[PDB]
Protein backbone atom coordinates (compact mmCIF):
# COMPACT_ATOMS: atom_id res chain seq x y z
CA UNK A 1 0.00 0.00 0.00
CA UNK A 2 3.12 2.26 0.07
CA UNK A 3 5.77 1.98 -1.96
CA UNK A 4 9.44 3.38 -0.40
CA UNK A 5 13.35 3.87 -1.70
CA UNK A 6 16.23 3.58 0.24
CA UNK A 7 18.70 6.84 -0.87
CA UNK A 8 22.12 6.38 0.09
CA UNK A 9 23.06 10.24 0.70
CA UNK A 10 26.10 12.07 -0.15
CA UNK A 11 27.43 9.06 -2.14
CA UNK A 12 27.54 8.40 -5.89
CA UNK A 13 28.11 4.22 -5.01
CA UNK A 14 25.63 2.18 -2.93
CA UNK A 15 26.67 0.92 0.51
CA UNK A 16 28.62 4.44 0.91
CA UNK A 17 27.01 7.45 2.85
CA UNK A 18 23.86 7.60 5.27
CA UNK A 19 20.89 5.97 3.88
CA UNK A 20 17.54 7.15 4.50
CA UNK A 21 14.22 5.61 3.43
CA UNK A 22 11.58 7.83 1.83
CA UNK A 23 7.94 6.80 1.40
CA UNK A 24 6.00 8.04 -1.27
CA UNK A 25 1.85 9.30 -1.34
CA UNK A 26 1.93 8.93 2.49
CA UNK A 27 -1.21 11.66 2.96
CA UNK A 28 -3.27 8.26 4.17
CA UNK A 29 -0.95 7.47 7.00
CA UNK A 30 -1.18 9.30 10.92
CA UNK A 31 1.30 10.51 12.22
CA UNK A 32 1.09 7.87 15.17
CA UNK A 33 1.60 5.29 11.98
CA UNK A 34 4.36 7.29 10.29
CA UNK A 35 6.26 6.67 13.49
CA UNK A 36 5.63 3.27 13.94
CA UNK A 37 6.72 2.37 10.23
CA UNK A 38 9.83 4.69 11.35
CA UNK A 39 10.79 2.70 14.04
CA UNK A 40 10.09 -0.61 12.19
CA UNK A 41 12.85 0.32 9.54
CA UNK A 42 14.89 1.54 12.20
CA UNK A 43 17.13 3.88 10.00
CA UNK A 44 18.35 7.03 11.36
CA UNK A 45 15.54 8.42 9.69
CA UNK A 46 12.58 7.42 7.83
CA UNK A 47 10.87 10.72 5.62
CA UNK A 48 6.93 10.54 4.45
CA UNK A 49 6.15 12.86 1.14
CA UNK A 50 2.79 14.51 1.41
CA UNK A 51 0.91 16.66 -0.41
CA UNK A 52 2.12 20.48 0.46
CA UNK A 53 0.17 22.93 2.31
CA UNK A 54 1.92 26.10 1.70
CA UNK A 55 2.59 26.27 -2.20
CA UNK A 56 5.76 24.09 -2.53
CA UNK A 57 6.01 21.27 -3.93
CA UNK A 58 5.50 18.40 -1.02
CA UNK A 59 5.68 18.49 2.46
CA UNK A 60 8.14 16.37 4.24
CA UNK A 61 7.56 14.79 7.42
CA UNK A 62 10.74 13.53 9.04
CA UNK A 63 10.94 10.64 11.69
CA UNK A 64 13.58 8.81 13.80
CA UNK A 65 12.91 5.47 15.21
CA UNK A 66 11.78 7.40 18.25
CA UNK A 67 10.40 10.60 17.35
CA UNK A 68 9.68 13.32 14.63
CA UNK A 69 12.24 16.09 13.56
CA UNK A 70 11.81 19.36 12.32
CA UNK A 71 14.58 19.39 9.97
CA UNK A 72 17.36 17.06 9.11
CA UNK A 73 20.09 16.97 6.61
CA UNK A 74 20.98 13.83 4.56
CA UNK A 75 17.61 12.63 4.91
CA UNK A 76 16.15 16.02 3.12
CA UNK A 77 18.49 15.52 0.48
CA UNK A 78 17.73 11.92 0.44
CA UNK A 79 14.56 12.74 0.28
CA UNK A 80 14.99 15.45 -2.79
CA UNK A 81 16.92 12.95 -4.35
CA UNK A 82 14.32 10.33 -4.64
CA UNK A 83 11.70 12.80 -5.14
CA UNK A 84 13.41 13.56 -8.49
CA UNK A 85 12.90 10.17 -10.19
CA UNK A 86 8.71 11.28 -9.96
CA UNK A 87 9.19 15.17 -11.28
CA UNK A 88 11.16 16.70 -14.53
CA UNK A 89 11.68 19.88 -12.35
CA UNK A 90 14.66 21.39 -12.28
CA UNK A 91 14.27 23.01 -8.67
CA UNK A 92 12.00 21.49 -5.98
CA UNK A 93 10.77 23.21 -2.67
CA UNK A 94 9.93 20.94 0.11
CA UNK A 95 8.14 22.19 3.49
CA UNK A 96 9.33 20.94 6.66
CA UNK A 97 8.49 22.31 10.38
CA UNK A 98 11.35 24.56 9.85
CA UNK A 99 10.05 26.40 6.35
CA UNK A 100 10.56 25.45 2.92
CA UNK A 101 13.46 24.14 2.05
CA UNK A 102 14.75 24.90 -1.64
CA UNK A 103 16.31 22.45 -3.79
CA UNK A 104 18.34 22.30 -6.96
CA UNK A 105 18.31 18.84 -8.73
CA UNK A 106 21.06 17.37 -10.79
CA UNK A 107 20.16 14.96 -13.53
CA UNK A 108 21.85 12.78 -16.12
CA UNK A 109 19.53 11.05 -18.61
CA UNK A 110 16.05 11.91 -16.10
CA UNK A 111 17.99 10.57 -12.76
CA UNK A 112 18.93 12.71 -10.14
CA UNK A 113 22.77 11.92 -8.83
CA UNK A 114 22.48 14.99 -7.00
CA UNK A 115 21.39 17.93 -5.16
CA UNK A 116 22.07 21.08 -3.57
CA UNK A 117 19.94 22.55 -0.55
CA UNK A 118 19.47 25.49 1.34
CA UNK A 119 19.84 25.30 5.57
CA UNK A 120 18.67 27.22 7.88
CA UNK A 121 21.18 29.89 8.94
CA UNK A 122 22.82 28.39 12.53
CA UNK A 123 23.16 30.00 15.50
CA UNK A 124 26.43 29.52 17.65
CA UNK A 125 28.14 29.88 20.74
CA UNK A 126 31.05 28.69 22.76
CA UNK A 127 30.10 25.22 24.46
CA UNK A 128 31.89 26.55 27.74
CA UNK A 129 32.68 22.79 28.28
CA UNK A 130 35.98 21.94 27.13
CA UNK A 131 38.32 20.33 29.27
CA UNK A 132 35.23 17.42 29.87
CA UNK A 133 34.68 17.55 26.28
CA UNK A 134 38.37 17.30 25.36
CA UNK A 135 38.77 14.65 27.80
CA UNK A 136 36.06 12.44 26.54
CA UNK A 137 37.47 12.34 22.86
CA UNK A 138 41.32 12.10 24.70
CA UNK A 139 42.94 14.78 23.94
CA UNK A 140 44.34 17.83 25.13
CA UNK A 141 43.43 20.68 23.40
CA UNK A 142 41.43 21.89 20.14
CA UNK A 143 42.76 23.84 17.46
CA UNK A 144 40.19 26.34 16.77
CA UNK A 145 37.57 27.75 19.43
CA UNK A 146 34.99 24.93 20.94
CA UNK A 147 32.04 26.27 19.46
CA UNK A 148 28.40 24.53 19.40
CA UNK A 149 26.15 25.59 16.38
CA UNK A 150 22.38 25.51 16.19
CA UNK A 151 20.12 24.79 13.33
CA UNK A 152 17.64 22.59 14.78
CA UNK A 153 20.03 19.64 15.48
CA UNK A 154 23.22 21.47 17.59
CA UNK A 155 27.08 20.28 16.59
CA UNK A 156 30.37 20.78 18.19
CA UNK A 157 33.02 21.90 16.68
CA UNK A 158 36.65 20.19 17.40
CA UNK A 159 39.37 20.58 15.42
CA UNK A 160 42.21 18.33 14.95
CA UNK A 161 45.95 19.09 14.07
CA UNK A 162 46.40 16.41 11.00
CA UNK A 163 44.32 13.96 9.29
CA UNK A 164 46.00 11.44 11.25
CA UNK A 165 45.15 12.54 14.23
CA UNK A 166 41.48 13.07 13.80
CA UNK A 167 41.67 9.19 12.44
CA UNK A 168 43.34 8.23 15.72
CA UNK A 169 40.68 9.57 17.70
CA UNK A 170 38.96 6.58 20.31
CA UNK A 171 36.62 8.18 22.02
CA UNK A 172 34.98 7.38 25.40
CA UNK A 173 31.31 6.82 24.63
CA UNK A 174 30.41 6.98 27.83
CA UNK A 175 31.85 10.31 28.87
CA UNK A 176 30.39 12.05 25.52
CA UNK A 177 26.59 10.28 26.72
CA UNK A 178 26.73 13.34 29.36
CA UNK A 179 26.68 15.86 26.33
CA UNK A 180 23.16 16.00 25.51
CA UNK A 181 21.00 17.14 22.53
CA UNK A 182 24.44 17.75 20.59
CA UNK A 183 26.48 15.82 18.21
CA UNK A 184 30.43 16.26 18.53
CA UNK A 185 31.74 16.77 15.11
CA UNK A 186 36.01 16.49 14.57
CA UNK A 187 37.56 17.66 11.71
CA UNK A 188 40.88 18.05 10.38
CA UNK A 189 42.19 19.71 6.75
CA UNK A 190 43.46 22.73 5.05
CA UNK A 191 42.14 24.59 1.97
CA UNK A 192 39.65 23.00 0.54
CA UNK A 193 39.29 19.51 1.69
CA UNK A 194 38.51 18.65 4.80
CA UNK A 195 37.79 15.54 6.90
CA UNK A 196 35.12 14.84 9.82
CA UNK A 197 34.06 12.42 12.45
CA UNK A 198 31.11 12.56 13.81
CA UNK A 199 29.96 11.48 17.71
CA UNK A 200 26.13 11.36 18.81
CA UNK A 201 25.01 9.66 22.27
CA UNK A 202 21.96 12.43 22.07
CA UNK A 203 21.49 11.24 18.51
CA UNK A 204 21.44 7.85 18.48
CA UNK A 205 24.72 7.17 16.87
CA UNK A 206 28.26 5.85 17.80
CA UNK A 207 29.66 7.48 14.63
CA UNK A 208 28.27 9.05 12.07
CA UNK A 209 28.68 8.41 8.16
CA UNK A 210 27.17 11.78 6.67
CA UNK A 211 26.32 14.70 9.14
CA UNK A 212 24.60 16.78 7.04
CA UNK A 213 23.28 19.53 9.07
CA UNK A 214 26.63 19.63 10.50
CA UNK A 215 27.93 20.64 7.10
CA UNK A 216 26.81 24.17 6.75
CA UNK A 217 28.16 25.11 9.97
CA UNK A 218 31.02 23.48 9.86
CA UNK A 219 31.58 26.08 6.32
CA UNK A 220 30.82 28.76 9.15
CA UNK A 221 33.18 27.66 11.59
CA UNK A 222 36.20 27.38 9.03
CA UNK A 223 35.44 30.50 7.31
CA UNK A 224 34.85 32.71 10.61
CA UNK A 225 38.21 31.78 12.52
CA UNK A 226 39.90 32.39 8.84
CA UNK A 227 40.69 28.34 7.11
CA UNK A 228 38.57 30.06 4.12
CA UNK A 229 36.73 32.72 2.96
CA UNK A 230 32.75 33.37 3.11
CA UNK A 231 31.34 32.39 -0.35
CA UNK A 232 34.02 29.45 -0.79
CA UNK A 233 32.86 26.31 -0.92
CA UNK A 234 34.62 22.56 1.12
CA UNK A 235 34.61 19.63 0.55
CA UNK A 236 34.06 17.83 3.07
CA UNK A 237 34.73 13.77 3.54
CA UNK A 238 33.26 12.08 6.48
CA UNK A 239 33.00 8.10 7.76
CA UNK A 240 36.04 6.97 6.61
CA UNK A 241 36.79 5.39 9.53
CA UNK A 242 33.80 3.05 9.33
CA UNK A 243 33.84 2.36 6.11
CA UNK A 244 30.92 4.78 5.03
CA UNK A 245 32.54 7.58 3.07
CA UNK A 246 30.70 10.28 2.36
CA UNK A 247 30.94 13.44 0.61
CA UNK A 248 29.58 16.89 2.00
CA UNK A 249 29.88 20.02 0.31
CA UNK A 250 29.25 23.42 1.86
CA UNK A 251 29.40 27.43 1.54
CA UNK A 252 28.45 29.72 3.64
CA UNK A 253 27.35 33.26 1.58
CA UNK A 254 27.79 36.54 3.52
CA UNK A 255 29.36 37.61 6.55
CA UNK A 256 29.40 35.99 10.34
CA UNK A 257 27.02 38.86 11.50
CA UNK A 258 25.04 38.66 8.36
CA UNK A 259 24.61 35.37 6.89
CA UNK A 260 22.83 35.41 3.40
CA UNK A 261 23.11 31.67 2.38
CA UNK A 262 23.83 27.92 3.88
CA UNK A 263 24.56 25.93 1.24
CA UNK A 264 24.53 22.13 1.40
CA UNK A 265 25.37 19.80 -1.57
CA UNK A 266 25.83 16.02 -2.45
CA UNK A 267 25.52 13.03 -4.38
CA UNK A 268 22.73 10.24 -3.79
CA UNK A 269 22.21 6.96 -5.11
CA UNK A 270 19.11 4.46 -5.02
CA UNK A 271 20.17 1.48 -2.27
CA UNK A 272 17.16 -0.48 -2.81
CA UNK A 273 13.21 -0.37 -3.34
CA UNK A 274 9.91 -1.30 -2.21
CA UNK A 275 6.37 -1.83 -0.97
CA UNK A 276 5.09 -2.06 2.33
CA UNK A 277 1.67 -3.85 3.36
CA UNK A 278 0.42 -0.18 5.35
CA UNK B 1 20.02 -8.37 -7.84
CA UNK B 2 18.62 -9.22 -4.74
CA UNK B 3 15.14 -9.54 -3.67
CA UNK B 4 14.28 -9.03 0.09
CA UNK B 5 11.75 -9.39 2.31
CA UNK B 6 10.80 -8.09 5.65
CA UNK B 7 9.33 -10.34 8.28
CA UNK B 8 7.70 -9.65 11.40
CA UNK B 9 8.46 -12.41 13.59
CA UNK B 10 6.37 -13.50 16.70
CA UNK B 11 3.46 -11.65 15.03
CA UNK B 12 0.31 -12.02 13.28
CA UNK B 13 -0.02 -8.00 12.28
CA UNK B 14 2.23 -5.89 10.63
CA UNK B 15 4.11 -3.58 13.18
CA UNK B 16 3.89 -6.20 16.44
CA UNK B 17 6.32 -8.69 17.01
CA UNK B 18 10.18 -8.38 15.90
CA UNK B 19 12.03 -7.25 12.33
CA UNK B 20 14.21 -9.53 10.41
CA UNK B 21 15.25 -8.88 6.86
CA UNK B 22 15.94 -11.76 4.70
CA UNK B 23 17.97 -11.86 1.37
CA UNK B 24 17.14 -14.45 -1.33
CA UNK B 25 19.91 -16.71 -3.41
CA UNK B 26 22.50 -14.38 -1.39
CA UNK B 27 25.49 -17.50 -2.95
CA UNK B 28 26.75 -14.66 -4.43
CA UNK B 29 27.41 -12.23 -1.82
CA UNK B 30 30.73 -12.61 -0.04
CA UNK B 31 30.49 -12.23 3.50
CA UNK B 32 31.65 -9.13 3.48
CA UNK B 33 29.20 -7.68 1.32
CA UNK B 34 26.91 -9.45 3.75
CA UNK B 35 27.62 -7.45 6.58
CA UNK B 36 27.76 -4.38 4.85
CA UNK B 37 24.25 -4.97 3.71
CA UNK B 38 23.23 -5.97 7.39
CA UNK B 39 24.64 -2.63 8.52
CA UNK B 40 22.95 -0.52 5.49
CA UNK B 41 19.43 -2.20 6.78
CA UNK B 42 20.34 -1.67 10.78
CA UNK B 43 17.76 -3.90 11.73
CA UNK B 44 18.51 -6.01 14.13
CA UNK B 45 19.74 -8.69 11.89
CA UNK B 46 19.63 -9.45 8.47
CA UNK B 47 19.95 -12.60 7.11
CA UNK B 48 20.97 -14.11 3.57
CA UNK B 49 20.04 -18.02 1.96
CA UNK B 50 22.11 -19.65 0.39
CA UNK B 51 22.04 -23.50 -0.78
CA UNK B 52 22.82 -25.97 1.32
CA UNK B 53 26.10 -27.87 2.16
CA UNK B 54 25.01 -30.89 4.73
CA UNK B 55 21.85 -31.84 3.15
CA UNK B 56 19.25 -29.55 4.54
CA UNK B 57 17.26 -27.41 2.80
CA UNK B 58 19.05 -24.17 2.95
CA UNK B 59 22.28 -22.55 4.55
CA UNK B 60 21.25 -19.34 6.40
CA UNK B 61 24.09 -17.18 7.68
CA UNK B 62 22.72 -14.35 10.07
CA UNK B 63 24.49 -10.97 10.76
CA UNK B 64 23.83 -8.20 12.91
CA UNK B 65 24.42 -4.53 12.04
CA UNK B 66 28.17 -5.12 13.17
CA UNK B 67 28.98 -8.89 13.35
CA UNK B 68 27.89 -12.88 12.22
CA UNK B 69 25.70 -14.74 14.83
CA UNK B 70 25.93 -18.32 14.94
CA UNK B 71 22.25 -19.07 15.93
CA UNK B 72 19.33 -16.46 16.69
CA UNK B 73 15.48 -16.71 17.32
CA UNK B 74 13.36 -14.61 15.83
CA UNK B 75 15.90 -14.41 12.52
CA UNK B 76 15.53 -17.53 11.77
CA UNK B 77 11.79 -17.97 12.59
CA UNK B 78 11.27 -14.82 10.37
CA UNK B 79 13.76 -16.66 7.60
CA UNK B 80 11.77 -20.23 7.54
CA UNK B 81 8.43 -18.34 7.36
CA UNK B 82 9.90 -16.28 4.66
CA UNK B 83 11.44 -19.16 2.65
CA UNK B 84 7.90 -21.14 3.01
CA UNK B 85 6.15 -18.81 0.26
CA UNK B 86 9.24 -20.45 -2.15
CA UNK B 87 8.56 -23.91 -0.95
CA UNK B 88 5.96 -26.36 -0.66
CA UNK B 89 7.46 -28.75 1.61
CA UNK B 90 5.75 -29.04 5.56
CA UNK B 91 9.36 -29.21 7.43
CA UNK B 92 12.25 -26.85 6.36
CA UNK B 93 15.79 -27.54 7.49
CA UNK B 94 17.64 -24.65 7.57
CA UNK B 95 21.66 -24.93 8.47
CA UNK B 96 23.44 -22.62 10.79
CA UNK B 97 26.73 -22.55 12.31
CA UNK B 98 25.55 -24.31 15.31
CA UNK B 99 23.59 -26.94 13.10
CA UNK B 100 21.12 -28.00 11.04
CA UNK B 101 17.36 -26.06 12.94
CA UNK B 102 14.13 -28.07 11.90
CA UNK B 103 10.89 -26.67 11.11
CA UNK B 104 7.67 -27.41 11.03
CA UNK B 105 5.60 -24.33 8.72
CA UNK B 106 2.28 -23.39 9.13
CA UNK B 107 0.28 -22.83 6.42
CA UNK B 108 -3.30 -21.54 4.96
CA UNK B 109 -3.83 -21.33 1.44
CA UNK B 110 -0.08 -21.60 0.46
CA UNK B 111 1.12 -18.62 3.08
CA UNK B 112 2.91 -19.58 5.82
CA UNK B 113 1.44 -18.15 8.73
CA UNK B 114 3.24 -19.60 11.66
CA UNK B 115 6.22 -21.78 12.60
CA UNK B 116 8.30 -24.16 15.23
CA UNK B 117 11.76 -24.81 15.59
CA UNK B 118 14.00 -27.04 17.48
CA UNK B 119 16.87 -24.97 19.26
CA UNK B 120 19.87 -25.83 20.97
CA UNK B 121 19.98 -27.31 24.36
CA UNK B 122 21.10 -24.98 26.74
CA UNK B 123 23.09 -24.79 29.84
CA UNK B 124 22.61 -22.38 32.69
CA UNK B 125 24.32 -21.38 35.83
CA UNK B 126 23.47 -18.99 38.77
CA UNK B 127 24.49 -15.44 37.64
CA UNK B 128 26.23 -14.87 40.58
CA UNK B 129 25.48 -10.92 40.15
CA UNK B 130 22.31 -10.79 41.78
CA UNK B 131 22.77 -7.59 44.21
CA UNK B 132 24.65 -5.80 41.72
CA UNK B 133 21.63 -6.49 38.41
CA UNK B 134 18.95 -6.11 40.92
CA UNK B 135 20.06 -2.64 41.87
CA UNK B 136 20.29 -2.07 38.08
CA UNK B 137 16.56 -2.95 37.55
CA UNK B 138 14.94 -0.82 40.11
CA UNK B 139 14.12 -3.86 42.77
CA UNK B 140 14.92 -5.76 45.94
CA UNK B 141 14.84 -9.40 45.03
CA UNK B 142 13.65 -11.78 42.34
CA UNK B 143 10.88 -14.14 42.93
CA UNK B 144 12.84 -17.09 41.49
CA UNK B 145 16.54 -18.01 41.47
CA UNK B 146 18.64 -15.42 39.12
CA UNK B 147 20.55 -18.10 36.21
CA UNK B 148 22.02 -17.35 33.11
CA UNK B 149 21.39 -19.76 29.97
CA UNK B 150 23.23 -20.26 26.67
CA UNK B 151 22.46 -21.69 23.80
CA UNK B 152 24.18 -19.18 21.61
CA UNK B 153 23.11 -15.88 23.41
CA UNK B 154 23.39 -15.71 26.99
CA UNK B 155 20.10 -15.49 29.14
CA UNK B 156 19.73 -13.94 32.66
CA UNK B 157 16.00 -14.38 34.05
CA UNK B 158 14.95 -12.52 37.15
CA UNK B 159 11.51 -13.08 38.35
CA UNK B 160 8.73 -10.26 39.10
CA UNK B 161 6.07 -10.99 41.56
CA UNK B 162 3.48 -9.56 39.25
CA UNK B 163 2.61 -8.60 35.73
CA UNK B 164 2.30 -5.14 37.03
CA UNK B 165 5.76 -5.19 39.02
CA UNK B 166 7.06 -5.91 35.55
CA UNK B 167 5.25 -3.28 34.12
CA UNK B 168 6.77 -0.62 35.89
CA UNK B 169 10.38 -1.54 35.98
CA UNK B 170 12.10 1.73 34.77
CA UNK B 171 15.75 -0.02 34.69
CA UNK B 172 18.93 1.82 34.70
CA UNK B 173 20.45 0.81 31.06
CA UNK B 174 24.20 2.70 32.20
CA UNK B 175 24.04 -0.15 35.17
CA UNK B 176 22.90 -2.68 32.99
CA UNK B 177 26.09 -1.87 30.51
CA UNK B 178 28.25 -3.78 32.89
CA UNK B 179 26.46 -7.00 32.25
CA UNK B 180 28.49 -8.02 28.90
CA UNK B 181 27.28 -10.62 26.55
CA UNK B 182 24.17 -11.06 27.58
CA UNK B 183 20.61 -9.80 28.08
CA UNK B 184 18.43 -9.58 30.91
CA UNK B 185 15.19 -11.27 30.94
CA UNK B 186 12.72 -9.75 33.38
CA UNK B 187 9.12 -12.50 33.91
CA UNK B 188 6.45 -12.66 35.71
CA UNK B 189 2.73 -14.80 35.15
CA UNK B 190 1.27 -17.97 36.05
CA UNK B 191 0.24 -21.09 34.47
CA UNK B 192 0.29 -21.33 30.92
CA UNK B 193 0.52 -17.07 30.69
CA UNK B 194 3.72 -15.03 31.34
CA UNK B 195 4.89 -12.21 30.31
CA UNK B 196 8.38 -10.82 30.04
CA UNK B 197 10.56 -7.58 28.99
CA UNK B 198 14.33 -7.98 27.59
CA UNK B 199 16.70 -5.40 28.29
CA UNK B 200 20.58 -5.79 26.77
CA UNK B 201 23.19 -2.92 26.33
CA UNK B 202 25.15 -6.18 25.16
CA UNK B 203 23.12 -6.90 22.18
CA UNK B 204 22.67 -3.44 21.27
CA UNK B 205 18.76 -3.05 22.16
CA UNK B 206 17.48 -0.79 24.86
CA UNK B 207 14.41 -2.73 25.07
CA UNK B 208 13.73 -6.16 22.52
CA UNK B 209 9.99 -7.18 20.81
CA UNK B 210 10.49 -10.41 20.94
CA UNK B 211 13.55 -12.44 22.11
CA UNK B 212 13.09 -16.15 20.63
CA UNK B 213 16.23 -17.51 22.14
CA UNK B 214 15.07 -16.81 25.29
CA UNK B 215 11.74 -18.41 25.13
CA UNK B 216 13.38 -22.18 25.40
CA UNK B 217 15.12 -21.21 28.41
CA UNK B 218 12.75 -19.38 29.94
CA UNK B 219 10.63 -22.94 29.60
CA UNK B 220 13.15 -24.60 31.15
CA UNK B 221 13.54 -22.02 33.83
CA UNK B 222 10.02 -22.45 34.57
CA UNK B 223 10.03 -26.04 34.70
CA UNK B 224 13.07 -26.55 36.90
CA UNK B 225 11.64 -24.08 39.27
CA UNK B 226 8.33 -25.79 39.71
CA UNK B 227 5.77 -23.27 38.07
CA UNK B 228 5.06 -25.39 34.73
CA UNK B 229 6.26 -29.59 34.13
CA UNK B 230 8.89 -30.31 31.34
CA UNK B 231 6.83 -31.38 28.32
CA UNK B 232 4.00 -28.32 29.26
CA UNK B 233 4.20 -25.26 26.59
CA UNK B 234 4.60 -21.88 27.67
CA UNK B 235 2.33 -18.59 25.88
CA UNK B 236 5.00 -15.86 26.48
CA UNK B 237 3.54 -12.21 26.04
CA UNK B 238 6.96 -9.87 25.77
CA UNK B 239 7.39 -6.22 24.35
CA UNK B 240 3.85 -4.82 25.06
CA UNK B 241 5.55 -1.71 26.98
CA UNK B 242 7.28 -0.69 23.98
CA UNK B 243 4.22 -0.87 21.52
CA UNK B 244 5.38 -4.55 20.15
CA UNK B 245 3.45 -7.40 21.18
CA UNK B 246 5.19 -10.29 20.76
CA UNK B 247 3.36 -13.54 21.20
CA UNK B 248 6.58 -16.69 21.51
CA UNK B 249 5.65 -20.43 22.31
CA UNK B 250 7.80 -22.88 23.92
CA UNK B 251 8.05 -25.78 25.38
CA UNK B 252 11.11 -27.92 26.77
CA UNK B 253 10.72 -31.75 26.94
CA UNK B 254 12.31 -34.40 29.19
CA UNK B 255 13.69 -33.21 32.54
CA UNK B 256 16.36 -31.03 33.68
CA UNK B 257 19.14 -33.53 33.73
CA UNK B 258 17.95 -35.13 30.07
CA UNK B 259 16.36 -32.20 28.03
CA UNK B 260 15.55 -33.82 24.61
CA UNK B 261 13.99 -31.37 22.77
CA UNK B 262 13.33 -27.21 23.03
CA UNK B 263 10.52 -26.09 21.29
CA UNK B 264 9.58 -22.50 20.04
CA UNK B 265 7.12 -21.13 17.69
CA UNK B 266 5.68 -18.27 16.69
CA UNK B 267 3.37 -16.52 14.25
CA UNK B 268 4.90 -14.61 11.34
CA UNK B 269 3.69 -12.07 8.92
CA UNK B 270 5.20 -10.00 5.72
CA UNK B 271 5.79 -5.92 6.42
CA UNK B 272 7.47 -5.60 3.36
CA UNK B 273 8.98 -6.53 -0.10
CA UNK B 274 12.00 -5.00 -2.41
CA UNK B 275 14.74 -5.61 -4.08
CA UNK B 276 18.45 -4.15 -3.75
CA UNK B 277 20.84 -2.99 -6.67
CA UNK B 278 23.86 -5.08 -5.12
N1 LIG C 1 20.56 12.62 12.43
C1 LIG C 1 19.91 13.66 13.02
C2 LIG C 1 19.36 13.48 14.30
C3 LIG C 1 18.69 14.51 14.94
C4 LIG C 1 18.55 15.76 14.35
C5 LIG C 1 17.79 16.85 15.02
C6 LIG C 1 17.08 17.79 14.28
C7 LIG C 1 16.35 18.79 14.90
C8 LIG C 1 16.33 18.84 16.26
F1 LIG C 1 15.60 19.82 16.87
C9 LIG C 1 16.99 17.93 17.04
C10 LIG C 1 17.72 16.93 16.41
C11 LIG C 1 19.08 15.94 13.08
C12 LIG C 1 19.77 14.93 12.41
C13 LIG C 1 20.32 15.23 11.03
O1 LIG C 1 20.70 14.27 10.32
O2 LIG C 1 20.33 16.43 10.66
N1 LIG D 1 19.18 -10.54 18.99
C1 LIG D 1 20.23 -11.38 19.20
C2 LIG D 1 21.51 -10.82 19.38
C3 LIG D 1 22.61 -11.64 19.60
C4 LIG D 1 22.49 -13.02 19.67
C5 LIG D 1 23.68 -13.89 19.86
C6 LIG D 1 23.74 -15.16 19.30
C7 LIG D 1 24.86 -15.97 19.45
C8 LIG D 1 25.92 -15.48 20.17
F1 LIG D 1 27.02 -16.28 20.32
C9 LIG D 1 25.92 -14.24 20.73
C10 LIG D 1 24.80 -13.44 20.57
C11 LIG D 1 21.23 -13.57 19.48
C12 LIG D 1 20.10 -12.79 19.27
C13 LIG D 1 18.77 -13.48 19.07
O1 LIG D 1 17.81 -12.82 18.63
O2 LIG D 1 18.71 -14.70 19.35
Amino acid sequence: MHNYVIIDAFASVPLEGNPVAVFFDADDLPPAQMQRIAREMNLSESTFVLKPRNGGDALIRIFTPVNELPFAGHPLLGTAIALGAHTDNHRLYLETQMGTIAFELERQNGSVIAASMDQPIPTWTALGRDAELLKALGISDSTFPIEIYHNGPRHVFVGLPSIDALSALHPDHRALSNFHDMAINCFAGAGRRWRSRMFSPAYGVVEDAATGSAAGPLAIHLARHGQIEFGQPVEILQGVEIGRPSLMFAKAEGRAEQLTRVEVSGNGVTFGRGTIVL
